């Protein structure tokens, strides 16, 4: 199998499908990764994410590196082997989650230094210790580490963030092609930054595509801006990347998000949303979103949604899940999750068939006009 | 199928193994019944629960009465198809866990009036309403409403509550033959009571057996006893019932607990610690209980228990459920339960097995010695 290669098979538009193949799997694009922080995805077993349509799945390396640890999941034989998911695992570098949730930082530009959320203890994080515990993590996309800008912020200060993560970018690089093992079965992805603004986003384009990577991610965004400015921003800044690599755009999103963003170039994708707001009482329909623990719930014997394929879909209703998430039960949550990323998945599945059958206009206008009804 | 029958295929001393058959299934005994109160296996689906060898689970009248109420259930198509378990159910009746939970309690010769310990709403229990809920619910096994005399209890007091729970007894026997449907398709037990003291006991087995039921519940016991308490009352107490039907000894209970139940004539069994100590972090094994969450088990590749047959050992270490239950990781409470129960039902087969064979005394004596080394 090979390490790493993008085939493109139809475009509409700016839009894109096809499929990444890897040494664990092939992901087929577009692609939504369900979140799976903590060496889990929250309330399914494996099994259960690869039966809702996931190819890939995504890990963080702020919080591995704090719980179990790095050096202790590459004792135990990597992420794969310790979590039960045999297929690619794509991990953020912590150059986002150190910033959001660290209760203390020291930036430099070496790295950054903090203190752990969970119990206080000094951290460090780097280009190069950061691929190095994506390296004992064992995984298959290594992220660059980078600096995601907070949000607003003005040109000057955009640009200086930017510029660090350029040379950020290629510390990244030369650490990740140093390590042999990592270089022949891995895969490295850029991050652009720049704000919202349209010269820095060329100049950190330029930037990566200098270096080279296997991939480009579009960071910065999802912190606050709101779609329509993330819209606008992703109208110019994904046309400068490399056309002939995966965009990864971190973070995003609701339904919608996904849909606009995969007009405008997008092939990956990851969110907490569907886990999260689906132990929440959130589930996602093709009419909307619902809340389960509403009263309007409490004698539906219908499914949660009429036309999804998923095992809960086929097996209980409405009326069941609000009582179980009503009561706290913990069934309630692995019913809600399991749903809310088989709706993602099936999603996914619709966008990459209408782009491949050149039907995905009409495909993104009538799933809004049925969504927001 | 039958609606009720009994069949013991073998014997060893007071021990018994053999079938229950009914309209939704076999039930093989020595039998485990996992908990399942607000109509949930805790953190399993019923695919699951079924997966590990579960032939029957336990619901309760009191909790589901209160939420989602009974009426709701029934209008909805029954507990079984609410919560997607096609098996048998046991029911209990509520005279327990009326008083064990209810923050206010007035008692009399009807029954039981309370405040809900959800929301302080006011309810009542009684020999017919019992019946009458577990009719709505759609129970097979219906358990007569009883009065669990608290421990330690004068002579005198439990001869009065026993002899009020015998009237209650026939009480619920008419409530139930008059159900026509619940008569033809499900079955009723009767409870006996007494507490610790011989003759009382007898003369409520004396008392159940004149009025005739479809099995016998050894009610009064896990209510802080102890073990040895609890097997003297045991070793006088089952041979009062009828031999012919089945004898159930409700609440119990840890694995040491169910062989020497079973040694004096148990044919049954419920209990919430493989649920309830398994979200807690601990694991049952055939050397004994582990803590799952102990600093000794950060590393540990092997499974929770070297032998078990369960998907959770075949699969996961301990090191990875270690981290999940120190985590609070919903997955964790998921892996510990499965593995739980696996574990109880692996005990009751082999049980069955052992009393088929004619060497249960032998496989009595070394689970002991293991386990308790
Ligand atoms: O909307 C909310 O916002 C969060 C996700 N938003 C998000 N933006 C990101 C940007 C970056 C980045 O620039 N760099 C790296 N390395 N990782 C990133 C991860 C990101 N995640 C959720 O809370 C969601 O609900
Ligand atoms: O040991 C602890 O004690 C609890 C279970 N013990 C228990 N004894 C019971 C007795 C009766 C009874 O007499 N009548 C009816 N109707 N139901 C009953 C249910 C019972 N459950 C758990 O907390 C266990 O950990
Ligand atoms: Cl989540
Ligand atoms: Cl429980
Ligand atoms: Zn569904
Ligand atoms: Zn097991």
């Amino acid at each position: 199998r090979p390490r790493f290669s993008f085939s493109i098979a139809a475009r509409e538009g700016k839009a894109r499908t096809g499929t990444i193949e890897m040494k664990r799997g092939v992901i087929r694009t577009p692609a939504f990764m369900p979140v799976g922080t903590a060496a889990t995805v929250k309330a399914l077993k494996p099994e259960t994410v690869r039966a809702t349509g996931a190819d890939i799945i995504l890990g963080n390396t702020y919080h591995l590196m704090l719980r179990p640890g790095a050096e202790r999941i590459a004792k135990l034989g990597g992420l794969h082997s310790f979590m039960g998911w045999d297929r690619p695992i794509l991990t953020d570098s912590g150059g986002y989650q150190v910033m959001s949730l660290s209760s203390l930082t020291k930036q430099s530009e070496e790295g950054v230094t903090f203190k752990s959320h969970l119990d206080g203890s000094r951290h460090m994080l780097s280009p190069e210790r950061s691929i190095e515990i994506q390296h004992l993590l064992g995984s298959d996309i290594v992220m660059a580490f980078d600096e995601c800008t907070p949000y607003p912020a003005t040109p000057s200060r955009a640009a200086s963030s930017m510029e660090r993560s350029m040379r950020w970018a290629k510390r990244s690089r030369d650490a990740f092609d140093s390590r042999k093992e990592q270089a022949e079965n891995a895969a490295l992805f850029g991050i652009q930054q720049g704000s919202v603004f349209e010269n820095l986003r060329q100049q950190s384009a330029d930037a990566l595509a200098e270096i080279g990577f296997d991939g480009y991610a579009v960071g910065g965004l999802a912190v606050g801006e709101g779609q329509d400015e993330m819209f606008r921003v992703l109208d110019f800044s994904v046309p400068m990347l490399p056309d002939d690599k995966p965009h990864y755009l971190m973070g995003v999103g609701k339904p919608d998000d996904i849909v606009g963003a995969v007009e405008r170039g997008i092939d990956m994708f990851d969110c907490v949303l569907p886990t999260r707001s689906g132990r929440n009482g959130q589930a996602f329909t093709w009419d909307g979103p619902i809340n389960i623990r509403n009263a309007r719930f409490s004698e539906d014997l219908k499914p949660l949604d009429s036309e999804c394929h998923c095992a809960v879909c086929q097996k209980w209703s409405r009326a069941y899940i609000h009582h179980l998430i009503r009561a706290g039960e913990i069934l309630g949550a692995m019913l809600m999750t399991e749903h809310n990323i088989a709706f993602y998945q099936q999603l996914m599945q619709k966008i990459r068939d209408s782009i491949s059958e050149g039907r995905f206009s009409q495909f993104a206008q009538d799933f809004r006009a049925r969504y927001f009804a």
